[PDB]
């Protein structure tokens, strides 16, 4: 079952906190550490349920994973060394773990079955299964290419040149991981850049992987298959998607001054910050530095008055997971915020466009949901927003919908209630404690 939570209007949020590790990089740390030759040591790993599930899947295939002190230590099997899993690989709510692992293991000559929760089971896998079919993988899936899915790789996979049809880092990632156990050169062409953790990390593990960007922005990513991968020391940066919740809360709640430490600033992950700045947000980037091979900085955020803006379709890939929290910020901005190019939101943990639109309307916000867009008109003072009757926002098992609306309740005249807070631990188990520490009033059922 589920457990509702209600956020109440708060006086200023104040403090300095370290945000939990980046989920995208954490998944990949377990995957590459488990596949590589030798030992991989990870500090700052996100210990949310999603990442733990990826770790269990890697253990099921031969990697030894353990936590010594604050460091995760992995003994990898070496590229080409994955062992046939005894049972289905359960990815729970994690699209990333599921999609990437399908590419990783689908090209091995043994059966692998993939299962997950009610949310993951409704999401499209065709975007990853199609290129795998081209590579020679045999696929048994449910209608619409949905889980459960059983894969059986060929004795010798076929390397392909695949142009990713939508701006998905997961599809790009799955094809590159499939390429690791495929002889020849696997090439992924990305017309619009998506988060590049797979490319950067594989290069760090020693893969012969190159990225060439045409002057028009198109990326050609080449990977030589069946090459050695060497265990690495990894230092995981703070999650910029998780940072978005206390960051927007500090912008919206009057009398606020919050500093978030060690935040990943890779530009494929900072579209929300750029957008909020255009809206008038007071976000100071402090001590930008290089840590664990990634750009990081600390962010000092103070209460700001915001004005609606137009958010272009080409900025979407760089903030795709932050549209829910951006929609909440827009509900308190002067004027209209217009966001298009949102088709991808409909296939996430929940259809995020529909879930955000319904939640906003339930909480008195004037907005228009289009097939691939959202327009939100705000009420800066928060009057008439929220839900006095205590009606709950339907989260549809999507932890980002739950966190976004809980942030809204810290600002609206009336409290905001979400029907379930249990999925927040999939990527941000520290959420309740972290927000409470800053002064937020959130009551869990
Ligand atoms: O490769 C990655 O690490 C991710 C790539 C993106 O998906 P696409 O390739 O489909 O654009 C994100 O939207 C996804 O984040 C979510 O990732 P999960 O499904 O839960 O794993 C999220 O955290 O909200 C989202 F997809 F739901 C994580």
């Amino acid at each position: 079952s589920s457990r509702p939570a209600t956020a109440r209007k708060s006086s200023g949020l104040s403090g300095t906190v370290r945000i939990p590790g980046d989920k995208s990089i954490s998944h990949r740390s377990f995957m590459f550490g488990g596949l590589a030759s030798g030992e991989t040591r990870i500090t700052g790993l996100l210990e949310g349920e999603d990442v733990i599930n990826t770790g269990k899947a890697m253990q099921a295939m031969g990697a030894r994973i353990r936590k010594e002190g604050d460091t995760w230590i992995i003994d990898g099997v070496g590229n080409g060394g994955l062992l046939a899993p005894e049972a289905p690989l359960d990815f729970g709510n994690a699209g990333t773990g599921c999609r990437l692992t399908m590419g990783l293991v689908g090209v091995y000559d043994f059966d692998s079955t993939f299962i997950g929760d009610a949310s993951l089971t409704k999401r499209p896998m065709g975007r990853v299964l199609n290129p795998l079919r081209e590579m020679g993988v045999q696929v048994k899936s449910e209608d619409g290419d949905r889980l459960p899915v059983t894969l059986r790789g060929p004795k010798t996979p076929t390397p392909i040149t695949y142009r990713v049809p939508m701006a998905s880092a997961q599809v790009k990632s799955a094809v590159l991981l499939a390429g690791l156990n495929t002889p020849g050169i696997t090439t992924v062409i990305e017309p619009i850049m998506t988060r590049d953790h797979t490319e950067k990390m594989l290069q760090g593990f020693g893969a012969n992987l190159t990225v060439e960007t045409d002057a028009d922005g198109v990326r050609t990513i080449r990977l030589e298959g069946r090459g050695k991968l060497t265990g690495q020391v990894i230092d995981v940066p703070g999650d910029p998607s998780s940072t978005a919740f206390p960051l927007v809360a500090a912008l919206l709640v009057p009398g606020s001054d919050v500093t978030i430490l060690n935040v990943l600033m890779n530009p494929t992950r900072t579209g929300l910050i750029l957008t909020l700045q255009e809206m008038g947000a007071d976000i100071e980037v402090i001590n930008p530095r290089l840590a664990g091979g990634e750009d990081v900085a600390d962010l000092r955020v103070r209460s700001s008055t915001l004005k609606g803006v137009t958010v272009p379709e080409d900025r979407a890939p760089s903030m795709i997971d932050e549209y829910p929290i951006l929609a909440v910020a827009a509900a308190f901005a002067e004027g209209a915020t217009v966001m298009n190019g949102l088709e991808e939101l409909r296939v996430k943990e929940s259809d995020r466009l529909s879930a955000v639109a319904n939640g906003l309307k339930l909480n008195g916000v004037d907005c228009d949901e289009g097939e691939t867009s959202l327009v939100v008109r705000g009420r800066p003072d928060g009057k008439g927003l929220g839900n006095a009757s205590g009606a709950a926002v339907a989260t549809h098992l999507d932890h980002r919908i739950a966190m976004s609306f809980l942030v809204m309740g810290l600002v609206s005249e009336n409290p905001v209630t979400v029907d379930d807070a249990t999925m927040i631990a999939t990527s941000f188990p520290e959420f309740m404690d972290l927000m409470a520490g800053l002064g937020a009033k959130i009551e869990l059922s």
